[PDB]
């Protein structure tokens, strides 16, 4: 059992619950991988499924009780007749807030009990996926005052293919590669624009087009859907003191929702499974509108600033980004969209970090991650050891469809 | 494909294979289960342990399967056959300091690995000597500002004998005065090591900025105490280059980052006393050092300086300070015509060695979340390239505390 150490207040806490993982991650004795961003039987299923069912009973203070008994039962009757089962919408509820709880990359988990989750395993169509995603969109969105939630579709099958959201999120930008080889909107969405493309949508030509949808029922060809605008909620960015900011005409969504992850519980595997709930500001303002191969808008804000980029050692890059992330807090915080800062964010997942700690006896959590992509040291997560492993019920990354 | 990590860049979209790493003989802390990762510290054993340093020293110069390198072979064992130890000859000492800073995973400073100084103090007998020795350390590393990176290599560790020990953890820190009050003046970093200094006879001052003595140990003698003469230790006096008070709040740190408390191990051989030296990146004292809030804790009074709302998270207060100050380090440093390298040039610079260490090497060493500097992470080259970690030898250790 690891002793776990914040260097900030010299506490130490022991993690006991890395002993309830089952999967390997990357990293052994001889070498660490800890910052790489991907990953290089009826038996095996009956486990975990038992594993689960134990967690859900568990979780209603029903352990061991008949419900629980006869429970394990249908699932081990299911299985043996048919290599597979099903989970009440009880237990896919909390399967769904368990995989939110268990994600180490995720700041937000002091939110992981405030999750709606809309049962959608009775869809049959790439249509009925849409309508689906728009009621999820509407309901997230709520007119500025984001509410997480999560919709799940059909689980994987072995005789079929998989239900699957092609876009990485429902709402996000188009990236035109063009003639002189620069790209025009969003440089990480060039191929799926490009795929919208070939599967028939008219493109836009600017910085902020939103993407249609490519959404696929099983062994079959995805289907384009256009999102009506009015439920695309976005925030125009302005800054506070510096007027000429919003003559840049830059804009972000309000909606943060992964699309093309797998959400695995107790076995069972579900290929869509859409979630969202706010920004935390470095995202847009730090990695989304500065990093290097995305928005990319460093310079030009700096020259705005009129600030010295002959140099490194005027900061001029770093007084850049302060500017842009004020203005993405500022422009949320006026239009009356839920956002949060990342010293807002950071000292209440130090308090998660406690709450897990006598709730669970630790909390999995990926250090690369959690701390902030500026003014790490500023946060008090930075001072704070980690342990990093994989609990399940979990979110996953598979493959890109195509 | 290749049976080996597979590392990407994901800002360029460029990948490498680390074969390097098939070279690790020692453990770290993570396992298939558990990364541990972010934790801050996690005869014939001897002889296998030469024999690999040693074949390390003949492959630098192209000598592998020479009569010399069977014969320094043979000369090692023969060695530690009658001695239970052996010792290295000057070029070796020379190639294995300069490895154990190549192989550091946790310094960004590594293209200039191979410009290092390396100083032989194996003759030294006395902590009267480790002073002298010390002193002319500190006055070759400094060079009046143009500051060359050195290590001094005191006696190895023998059987039965006692350590060569420097008990404060850099040449250079400032002391840290316990209050009445429970607050600190000074650097809180610093408390125990103050503390020691008092007990061993130092009078101290009372002030934010007092440099504080070294307590040096030879074998087996209690630690002897020694004042370094304050024309030695060059400091620089921090002023912002448009923020006018800045000065006002007289604010300084010095020159000379010298690592003193760390185990240089070499072929098993190992070197309790070897304190090493190069030049500060800017973020070291502007951000840790000074606004750590376990450190100096200066946020707060250059936000209310600046006229920031201190009052909402939201106004980002903390990192338009923190810039502040991180300009200000830079600016006094290069007025004060002494070597500083910002966060921005050094990952750059840190990206060129992991290309020629590619090349060299085929990988290197690092760990991540100490490569990215703690502000403007993102911005920096570094955060958007993998990393493989790991421990070679000759290396660099952490040591217990000798009281
Ligand atoms: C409620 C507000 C939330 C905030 C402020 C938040 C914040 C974040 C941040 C900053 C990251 C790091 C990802 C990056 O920067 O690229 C992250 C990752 C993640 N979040 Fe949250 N999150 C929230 C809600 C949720 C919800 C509702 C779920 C699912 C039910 C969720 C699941 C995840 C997962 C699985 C990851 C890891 C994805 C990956 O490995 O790329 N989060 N979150
Ligand atoms: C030449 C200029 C150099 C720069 C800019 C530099 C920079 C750094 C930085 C930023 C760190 C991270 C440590 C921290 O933030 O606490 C570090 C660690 C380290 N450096 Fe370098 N360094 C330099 C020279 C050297 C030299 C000459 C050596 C030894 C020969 C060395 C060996 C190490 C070791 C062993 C560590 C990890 C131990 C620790 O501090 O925890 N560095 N360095
Ligand atoms: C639900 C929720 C709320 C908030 N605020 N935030 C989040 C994280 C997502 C949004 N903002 C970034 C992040 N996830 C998007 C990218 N992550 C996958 C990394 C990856 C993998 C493979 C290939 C790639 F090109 C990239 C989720
Ligand atoms: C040679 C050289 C040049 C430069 N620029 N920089 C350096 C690193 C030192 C200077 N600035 C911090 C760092 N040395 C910090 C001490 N080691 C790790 C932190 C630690 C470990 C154990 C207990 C603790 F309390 C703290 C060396
Ligand atoms: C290579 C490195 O692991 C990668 O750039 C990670 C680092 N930390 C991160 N942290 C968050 N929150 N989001 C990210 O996309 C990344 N990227
Ligand atoms: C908890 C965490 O491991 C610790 O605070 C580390 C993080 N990264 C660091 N990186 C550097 N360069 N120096 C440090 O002291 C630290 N501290
Ligand atoms: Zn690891």
């Amino acid at each position: 059992f690891p002793r776990v150490k914040n260097w900030e207040l010299g506490s130490i806490t022991y993690d006991t619950l890395c002993a309830q993982s089952q999967q390997d991650g990357p990293c052994t004795p001889r070498r660490c991988l800890g910052s790489l961003v991907l990953p290089r039987p009826a038996e095996q299923l009956l486990s975990q499924a038992r594993d689960f069912i134990n967690q859900y009973y568990s979780s209603i203070k029903r352990s061991g009780s008949q419900a629980h008994e006869e429970r394990l039962q249908e699932v081990e009757a299911e299985v043996a007749s048919t290599g597979t089962y099903h989970l009440r919408e009880s237990e896919l509820v909390f399967g769904a807030k368990q995989a939110w709880r268990n994600a180490p990359r995720c700041v937000g988990r002091i939110q992981w009990g405030k999750l709606q989750v809309f049962d959608a395993r009775d869809c049959s169509s790439a249509q009925e996926m849409f309508t689906y995603i728009c009621n999820h969109i509407k309901y997230a969105t709520n007119r500025g005052n984001l509410r997480s939630a999560i919709t799940v579709f059909p689980q994987r099958a072995p005789g079929r293919g998989d239900f699957r959201i092609w876009n990485s999120q429902l709402v996000r930008y188009a990236g035109y590669r063009q003639q002189d080889g620069s790209v025009r909107g969003d440089p990480a969405n060039v191929e799926i624009t490009e795929l919208c493309i070939q599967h028939g949508w008219t493109p836009g030509n600017g910085r902020f087009d939103v993407l249609p949808l490519l959404l696929q029922a099983p062994d079959e060809a995805p289907e384009l859907f256009v999102l009506p605008p009015e439920l695309v909620l976005e925030v125009p960015l302005e800054h506070p003191t510096l007027e000429w900011f919003a003559a840049l005409g830059l804009r972000w969504y309000a909606l943060p929702a992964v699309s093309n992850m797998l959400l695995e519980i107790g076995g069972l595997e579900f290929s869509a499974a859409p979630f969202s709930g706010w920004y935390m500001s470095t995202e847009i303002g730090t990695r989304n509108l500065c990093d290097p191969h995305r928005y990319n808008i460093l310079e030009d804000v700096a020259v705005c600033m009129d600030l010295d980029t002959r140099t490194t050692s005027s900061l001029w890059k770093d007084k850049a980004a302060v500017e842009i992330n004020l203005a993405v807090l500022h422009s949320f915080q006026l239009a009356k969209v839920t956002i949060v800062d990342h010293h807002a964010a950071t000292v209440s997942f130090m308090k998660h970090l406690d709450n897990e700690q006598k709730a669970r006896g630790g909390c999995p959590a990926d250090w690369a991650w959690i701390v902030p992509p500026i003014s790490g040291s500023l946060t008090p997560v930075f001072h704070q050891e980690m342990v990093n492993y994989i609990l399940s019920p979990a979110f996953r990354y598979q493959p890109d469809p195509w």
